[PDB]
C-alpha cells in the first residue's frame, strides 16, 4: 500500500518532506514507466497542501494529494492520444479543459512554453503544472468569494501567496 | 568575454535553452567558488526576461540578466556579513531592501522558509529567489496603475503572470 510506504518514509516526526515525499511515491509506482516525481515537483506538492507553513505534508492531506495525482494520472493518459508519454499544447490544453481552468490562448503558450523540455512536456512537468494551477487557483479563490474571476491583492499578500508555491 | 561563453553555446537560432544558460553561466565564472545554477534557477531565469515568449532567450535579454546576476552578487557579498557563503534571514532581509522591494516580517518569512535549507540560503535558490521577485513585482506593479500598493487582477491574467514563474 501507498500508505505503508508513507509509514515507512515518515521518519520519527511522520510527517514527509519533499525528499520523504518523493521516496513514497516513487516506491507506489504512480509513476508507472514515466520517470519518478522530481525534487522540485514534490516540494511545490507539499506547499500546495502547506496549510500550517511547515513545509511538511501530514498523512490526511497525503491522502488528499494522493487523490488529485491519480485523477492528474488519469487526466495524462485520457489527452496523451498518440501515447508518446509525454503531453502537447493540444493536449495539454484539453487536460486543462478536463481539469475545469477556462484560460486563454496566451496564459496556454505561456504554460507550454514554461513546462516544456526539448520541446515536450513530461509527466513530472506536467503533474508540477497541475499541482502549481491548483495551488495558485486556491489562494485567488481566497480573494474571490463570489467566484466573479477577479480580485484585489495587497503587494504583501501577492507575494505571500505566491512566493510560498 | 561572457558573451563569448554565450556565443559558445547558443543555438542556431541565436538563443539559449535553460540548459545552454546553465552551461555558460558555468563558464563565466559569476559563482566564484560557489556552485553553478541549477536547471529550474536558470529556467526562471529565461522566464523572467522573455518577452516574446519563446522560452529562450536571447542576446539582448542575455546582456539584461548578466547585469541583474552581477547586482545580485554583489548584494549577496555586501550582506553575507559572516562570510558563511550563504544567505541567513536577516542577511536576506537587508538584500530585500537593497533591491528595493519593502515587503513586511511575515513575508519575509514566508519567503525564508520556501529557499532556506537548515536555516541558510545558498546561492542557487538565492538567486532563484531574487528572479521570483523582481519578475512577480514588476507583474504587480503593472497592475497597480495608481501605485497604491494593491491590484485587482482578472483570473486568466493572474494566472498568465504567475504560472509563468
Ligand atoms: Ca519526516
Ligand atoms: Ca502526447
Ligand atoms: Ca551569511
Amino acid at each position: 500500500s501507498v500508505y505503508t510506504y508513507f509509514s515507512a518514509v515518515a521518519g520519527q516526526d511522520g510527517e514527509v518532506d519533499a525528499e520523504e515525499l518523493q521516496r513514497c511515491l516513487t516506491q507506489s509506482g504512480i509513476n508507472g514507466t514515466y520517470s519518478p516525481f522530481s525534487l522540485e515537483t514534490c516540494r511545490i506538492m507539499i506547499a500546495m497542501l502547506d496549510r500550517d507553513h511547515t513545509g511538511k505534508m501530514g498523512f490526511n492531506a497525503f491522502k488528499e494529494l494522493w487523490a488529485a495525482l491519480n485523477a492528474w494520472k488519469e487526466n495524462f493518459m485520457t489527452v496523451d492520444q498518440d501515447g508518446s508519454g509525454t503531453v502537447e499544447h493540444h493536449e495539454l490544453r484539453q487536460a486543462i479543459g478536463l481539469m475545469g481552468y477556462r484560460l486563454s490562448p496566451q496564459t496556454l503558450t505561456t504554460i507550454v512554453k514554461r513546462y516544456s523540455k526539448n520541446g515536450r512536456i513530461f509527466f513530472d512537468d506536467y503533474v508540477a503544472c497541475c499541482v502549481k494551477l491548483r495551488a495558485l487557483t486556491d489562494f485567488f479563490r481566497k480573494r474571490d468569494h463570489l467566484q466573479q474571476g477577479s480580485a484585489n491583492f495587497i503587494y504583501d499578500d501577492f507575494l505571500q501567496g505566491t512566493m510560498a508555491i
